[PDB]
């Protein structure tokens, strides 16, 4: 859409007020102007036909509640951008800021959130096992973050580079709910999964296991479902991540704390440097330890935090 850029104010899937970049062309349309080639936020109708309709509103005010899951995808799609630029100094996620494109109201009660290889999806969920999933700021990065893979590393969607590639977009995601400072934890999807049930998430990063998931190499999945546990073997490197940053003891293994900035600082490095599409946790541990020491120094702390971590869940 050609026109003139504005700001108009909604209500979010949580309740939450805020303001959001539109464009003004006889209407007001969500298209934001104002972050790389823009970002663009459509309603797909409750149907699987992709993108949708660019969203139009007549008075730029979002507060209808069909209009909260649009108004988060697009605030939380430039919440992220500005994490990527100003943070990793990246534009956009092909780092020659492509326009992000998101569709909220995808098919009927549909429970999930994806990239599909070219533009975000959005479920609106079905009311009780989640809500829209683009209330939830770690699920929108997460998202993102897959495009980002995508074109660095391309770590293919399968087994252990299928893990690697699932452990970085919630990495990504918690290090993006921490930037925003929304209730920060190293939990995934808390915001929106189950309305219901106080106190849960999808995934934790700080005990894998409490959800049922690995939290140690010797643990990992070896069969077939979910192609090979890209899910389920992530919890393995959320672990070591988590540990890197806040320290702590795993299986009697101690590992000092580097904090967050150096764990998204070293994984960044890894992701846009040394990982490659089949990529598997023994080479994600090398390409680690390799980032922290281009950064740090072979013989900084950093560097040894980087070790305990990968010895603490059994990674080499
Ligand atoms: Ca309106
Ligand atoms: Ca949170
Ligand atoms: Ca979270
Ligand atoms: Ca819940
Ligand atoms: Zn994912």
């Amino acid at each position: 859409i050609t026109g003139t850029s504005t700001v108009g104010v909604g209500r979010g899937v949580l309740g939450d007020q805020k303001n959001i970049n539109t464009t003004y062309s006889t209407y007001y349309y969500l298209q934001d102007n104002t972050r790389g080639d823009g970002i663009f936020t459509y309603d797909a109708k409750y149907r699987t036909t992709l993108p949708g309709s660019l969203w139009a509103d007549a008075d730029n005010q979002f507060f209808a509640s069909y209009d909260a899951p649009a108004v988060d995808a697009h605030y939380y799609a430039g919440v992220t951008y500005d994490y990527y630029k100003n943070v990793h100094n990246r534009l956009s996620y092909d780092g020659n800021n492509a326009a992000i494109r998101s569709s909220v109201h995808y098919s009927q009660g549909y429970n999930n959130a994806f990239w599909n290889g070219s533009e975000m999806v959005y479920g609106d969920g079905d009311g009780q096992t989640f809500i829209p999933l683009s209330g939830g700021i770690d699920v929108v990065a997460h998202e993102l973050t897959h495009a980002v893979t995508d074109y660095t590393a391309g770590l293919i969607y399968q087994n252990e580079s299928g893990a690697i590639n699932e452990a970085i977009s919630d990495i990504f995601g918690t290090l993006v709910e921490f930037y925003a400072n929304k209730n920060p934890d190293w939990e995934i999807g808390e915001d929106v999964y189950t309305p219901g049930i106080s106190g849960d998430s999808l995934r934790s990063m700080s005990d894998p296991a409490k959800y049922g998931d690995p939290d140690h190499y010797s643990k990992r999945y070896t069969g077939t479902q979910d192609n090979g546990g890209v899910h389920i073997n992530s919890g393995i490197i959320n672990k070591a991540a988590y540990l890197i940053s806040q320290g702590g003891t795993h299986y009697g293994v101690s590992v000092v704390g580097i904090g967050r900035d150096k764990l998204g600082k070293i994984f960044y490095r890894a992701l846009t440097q040394y990982l490659t599409p089949t990529s598997n946790f023994s080479q994600l541990r090398a390409a680690a330890v390799q980032s922290a020491t281009d950064l740090y120094g072979s013989t900084s702390q950093e560097v040894a935090s980087v070790k305990q971590a990968f010895d603490a869940v059994g990674v080499k």
